[PDB]
């Protein structure tokens, strides 16, 4: 470690941790950035030379987090939880969470290889028939071909391409990543991921969330499941049994929106969705990414500096080289630099997406001047939910018709219900995905989920929260986990699903500061000073106080709650139970056996 960078003397008490904070800070930026800044280079341009100066950035980090956690511990470890200053408490508790740093040397290397090689599989991953990637070939197939055959042989070749080659990695990681955090004193990375909720009750909370979700999860899939019969009939769909996993309109199954024009209750009402207008129009990705950008200073937000526009990658490149496509928000700790990382398509998913990605930017632009440790959000589910707030907000036809994108709808009930069916299959559909990936993975890491079991506990986890089965015939060879991008690039989830019911605690929190009074779903934010004003407090905090009491002066409570989301759906709510029990439906998938056999001369699809 560079000599300007290691710890020095401080003395051992409160105003000499205050010291301590202060001098860490102004290393762990240089730190920090030269890391961020080799991941960069690698995510926009895979090669191995990139992932060797990745993985040296990373060993430089892991030896600055060891130096100073330890002097942390040898000045503070007896009396920093009795310190006055709450925010100092915070920092040093982060200062002395080490991670994969606790790993020796030898294994650190190891660690990082690892993370390297499982993102470049990944990430570089292809389905041959001249091959199509993920990011925008697999992904365009997935939304918009509607030929059985051609979604199947898209899926099968995506879960093996992916998924097969990442197993064996998988496993080293996770014992490595255990190794890691046990140093720590946790009983494994789970238990590490979960602490950022600063919940002992966090498992329970969810499971009663969920609870009170699952019934409209139950009626939209029974809906969508009867459309799927009719178009695809009784040999490739079963009415009492699990859907299969290629027929959603996305690789994952994970929100149906794209299939939105199968399951539309009321074709001769107003077309919702508004991609064809966007290609009419000639938007491309700057376009998006600049209409973003004008709600969010709509609402007395920051733009998006000089460093975001010169320095983001928002196409795929053209020269063709390997990238993560996967979209992400970066913060550089240098409070100059922030960007985004996304291979933008010109649909209307990603105009959601945009703005899903300029909510992480925002927030690192509110809270740039934090101390280091704290520029993070309340709890990784706020981070999560900030620009699919004002994402709700865009979506409403009201919202879309403001900005040329559709031709002004009737006030109508069909409309409503087209437009709230459109925005559950986005949302409610994905509630089940975003709850079981974590389940899946804090099972792993417990070691109750070894990788004699990895994909039979996954496909469990699937039927029991999703209602879908694999197309075709998986066993333990496969690893069906690892083809969803998460789970190789260790990024936690459980902040997805916290974020989908936080978001709808903030948009009716927003909407009532805007002095909105309509049905919940036709507000719009736009425009609103007091509500930028009441989002831009919460921005501004980052991790430095309790999410909880973040959460109690933005809200009015200090817990997540569903009702909100429910307010929000109630109509479509009460219309799918309706039609479910008009058609005779059953809800579940009672057949949990069930998986549909092959097409006919499948794959002999030139
Ligand atoms: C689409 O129409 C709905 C329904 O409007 C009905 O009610 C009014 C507006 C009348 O013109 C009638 O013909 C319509 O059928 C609009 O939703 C309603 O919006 C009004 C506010 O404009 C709401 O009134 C307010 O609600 C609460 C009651 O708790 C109070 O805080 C307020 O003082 C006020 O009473 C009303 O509740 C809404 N009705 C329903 C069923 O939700 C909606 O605004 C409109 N949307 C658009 C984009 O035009
Ligand atoms: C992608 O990364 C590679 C490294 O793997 C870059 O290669 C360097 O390119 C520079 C600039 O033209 C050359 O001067 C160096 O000699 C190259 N280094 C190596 C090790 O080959 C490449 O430029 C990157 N591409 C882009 C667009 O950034
Ligand atoms: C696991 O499955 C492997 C390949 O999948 C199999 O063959 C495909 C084409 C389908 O017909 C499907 O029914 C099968 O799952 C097999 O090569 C392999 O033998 C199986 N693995 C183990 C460990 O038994
Ligand atoms: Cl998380
Ligand atoms: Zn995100």
């Amino acid at each position: 470690l560079d000599p300007g960078l290691q710890p020095g003397q401080f003395s051992a008490d409160e105003a000499g941790a205050q010291l301590f904070a202060q001098s860490y800070q102004s290393s762990a930026e240089q730190v920090l950035f030269q890391s961020v800044a080799a991941s960069w280079a690698h995510d926009t341009n895979i090669t191995a030379e990139n992932a060797r100066r990745q993985e040296e950035a990373a060993l430089l980090s892991q030896e600055f987090a060891e130096a100073w956690g330890q002097k942390a511990k040898e000045l503070y470890e007896p009396i920093w939880q009795q310190f006055t200053d709450p925010q100092l408490r915070r920092i040093i508790g982060a200062v002395r969470t080490l991670g994969s740093a606790n790993l020796p040397l030898a294994k650190r290397q190891q660690y990082n290889a690892l993370l390297s090689q499982m993102s470049r599989i990944y990430s570089t991953a292809k389905v041959c028939l001249t091959c199509w990637s993920l990011d925008p070939d697999l992904t365009n197939i997935l939304a918009s071909s509607r030929s059985y055959a051609m979604l199947l042989f898209a899926w099968e070749g995506w879960h093996n391409a992916a998924g097969i080659p990442l197993k064996p990695l998988y496993e080293d990681f996770t014992a490595l990543s255990n190794e890691a955090y046990k140093q720590d004193g946790f009983t494994d990375t789970g238990a590490y991921w979960r602490s950022w909720y600063n919940s002992p009750t966090f498992e329970d909370d969810l499971e009663h969330l969920y609870q009170q979700l699952e019934p409209l999860y139950l009626n939209l899939h029974a809906f969508v499941r009867r459309a799927l019969h009719r178009r695809y009939g009784d040999r490739y769909i079963n009415l009492r049994g699990p859907i299969p996993a290629h027929l959603l309109g996305d690789m994952w199954a994970q929100s149906w929106e794209n299939i939105y024009d199968m399951v539309v209750p009321f074709p001769d009402k107003p077309n919702l969705d508004v991609t064809s207008t966007m290609l009419q129009q000639g938007w491309q990705a700057t376009h998006m990414f600049r209409v973003a950008e004008e709600f969010f200073t709509s609402l007395e937000l920051s733009p998006m500096p000089p460093e975001f526009w010169e320095g983001s990658m928002l196409e795929k490149p053209a020269d063709g080289r390997e990238v993560v496509c996967h979209a992400s928000a970066w913060d550089f700790y240098n409070r100059k630099d922030f960007r985004i990382k996304q291979c933008t398509r010109v649909t209307m998913d990603q105009l959601s997406t945009v703005h899903h990605e300029m909510g992480h930017i925002q927030y690192y632009l509110q809270y740039k001047d934090l101390p280091v440790s704290l520029r993070r959000g309340a709890n990784p589910g706020f981070h999560e939910a900030i620009g699919d707030v004002l994402a709700l907000s865009v979506s409403t036809p009201e919202h879309l018709h403001k900005i040329g994108l559709l031709d002004r709808v009737t006030n109508d009930t069909e409309s409503d219900i087209n437009y709230l069916l459109k925005m559950a299959l986005e949302k409610i559909a994905f509630l089940p995905f975003g709850y079981l990936v974590d389940q899946w993975r804090w099972g792993v890491f417990s070691g109750r989920t070894p990788p004699s079991r990895y994909n039979f506990d996954w496909w469990y986890l699937r039927t029991k929260y999703q209602g879908i089965c694999p197309p075709v015939t998986r066993n333990e060879t496969h690893f069906d986990a690892g083809a969803k991008f998460h789970v190789p690039n260790v990024t936690p989830y459980i902040r997805y699903f916290v974020s989908f019911v936080l978001q709808f605690q903030f948009h009716e929190a927003l909407c009532k500061e805007a002095g909105y009074e309509g049905p919940l779903h036709q507000c719009d934010i736009y425009r609103s000073t007091k509500a930028g004003a009441k989002l831009r407090k919460v921005l501004r905090a980052g991790s430095s106080r309790p999410w909880q009491e973040v959460l109690k002066d933005m809200v009015g409570l200090d817990a997540l709650d569903a009702q909100p989301l429910l307010k929000y759906f109630q109509l479509v709510t009460q219309w799918l139970q309706e039609q479910n029990q008009q058609n005779g439906e059953v809800l579940g998938w009672p057949e949990y056996q069930w998986h549909p056999p092959l097409p006919d001369n499948y794959p002999e699809g030139i």
